[PDB]
Parts: structure tokens; sequence; C-alpha cells
DNA sequence: GCCTTGCCGGGTAAGTTCCGGCGCG
DNA sequence: CGCGCCGGAACTTACCCGGCAAGGC
């Protein structure tokens, strides 16, 4: 459908880097604010909000796309009631998705919490849940893999592909053209 | 004598929620 | 009065990075 893989990528980002936050103000005033957060100024500029732009069309919200400055990182922010639970309703049916979006929320999951490097394949995160339920992703898609504690203090699991299947993963997955391409995939 | 991968500490790139505006029925 | 969009940024830590060493082959 092409909307639905954008939406899950996005998505693999919101949950990665950023979040859904319904926000209760002085009063009674609120806000829904979809968020991703990114420290580089052009990976939001030019890849997360163009993405987000296409969505925003496809489903006739008229938030605007905001990109605030802060001190650590840029935030792509929308603020959208019905943006939200488009995501929001996205999350808790998460185990429904089809192929086309599995391969589309792993690949932004790995881009905002993933080993960059390549060099090992790790996923980090504290939702040991979420990793339970990519990681049988990954076995249905054939990439052997595994969950530890990789974090004490903090309490974050690791999702390790085992290296064995690196090129299944990163030609299968990460650099599929069937919806967006992630930032080092396009180049490969 | 490699490679894979569980484990671990460093600290930065994330995340979360407050603020003060405005608009609209 | 009630509720939802803008625009900002302060406030903690959950990621990522990369070393080490144990275990396979
Ligand atoms: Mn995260
Ligand atoms: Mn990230």
């Amino acid at each position: 459908e092409n909307v639905s893989g954008i939406s899950a990528y996005l998505l693999g980002l919101i949950i990665g880097d950023g979040g859904l936050y319904k926000l209760k103000y002085k009063g009674n005033r609120s806000e829904y604010r979809v968020v991703i957060t990114q420290k580089s100024e052009n990976l939001i500029k030019q890849h997360f909000a163009p993405l987000m732009q296409f969505l925003i069309d496809e489903l006739n919200v008229k938030s605007k796309i905001q990109i605030v400055k802060g001190d650590t990182r840029y935030e792509l922010r929308v603020s959208s009631k019905k943006l939200y639970y488009y995501f929001a309703n996205m999350q808790e049916r998460i185990r429904l998705f089809n192929m086309r979006e599995q391969i589309a929320f792993i690949k932004g999951l790995y881009v905002a919490e993933g080993d960059k490097t390549l060099k090992r394949l790790r996923i980090w995160n504290k939702n040991k849940a979420l990793l339970e339920i990519v990681s049988r992703w990954l076995n249905n898609l054939g990439v052997r893999n595994t969950i530890h504690l990789d974090d004490h203090r903090h309490g974050v699991y690791v999702l390790n592909i085992s290296l064995r299947d690196r090129i299944k993963f990163v030609h299968t997955i990460l650099s599929s053209h069937l919806n967006p391409l992630p930032p080092e995939a396009a180049a490969l």
C-alpha cells in the first residue's frame, strides 16, 4: 500500500527515538504530540520530515511538521490528535503487521535503537516484549537471533542478530525497496 | 588462531513534560 | 469555558559504542 509501509517505518523511529505524548495543560488545555528526536539536523529535515509530510498529506491532517532545536538533539514534532491516535492504534495492533509492515518497522527500529556500525547487528530497548515480537518476526524471516539483558544498570535488553545471517539481514530488511530506504542502506 | 557473542562501563544522543502563546465552538 | 494546535526548552537516562574474554570451530 506504501502508506502502510511508511507508517510502520515511521512508527519504528517513534518508538525508538521518540514517542507519543498525550499532554494535559492549565487548563483544561491539552495537546497530542507525535515526536521523533535525532542529533543530526540533516537526517530529520531530509529523511524523516519528508516521509512524515507525505503521511500527513495522505491522511488530510493539517498539523504542520515542527522541527525544534534542543540542547542535545533536534525534535521532529507533529501536534495532532488524529496523528497521535493513528500511531497509538497502530502500536496496539502491532502483532497483526503483515510482512511488508514487519520489514518496515524493523528498519526504522534499527535506525533508531540499532548498532549503526553494522560490525555487530544489535538493537537495544527496555521493552522486552517488543523485542520478543521482533525476534519472532526475524526468525520467520530466517534471521537467527537472541535476547539477553545487556545492561544490568538500567535494565536494557539487547536483541543480537546472529552474524551467520548478516547478509540475509542487511540485504532483505535494511535494504528493501518496497518501503522507505534507511540512512546507510541507500548507499550501499 | 580466528570468529561469534555475552557482558560491562562511558557518556551522549536521546526521550519526557513542563512553559506560554493562540484559535475555535 | 473547554479543548486542541504552535513554539520553546529544561530535565534525566536509555541507548549505543566499543573493549574484553570465554567459548566454538
Ligand atoms: Mn528507545
Ligand atoms: Mn537513535
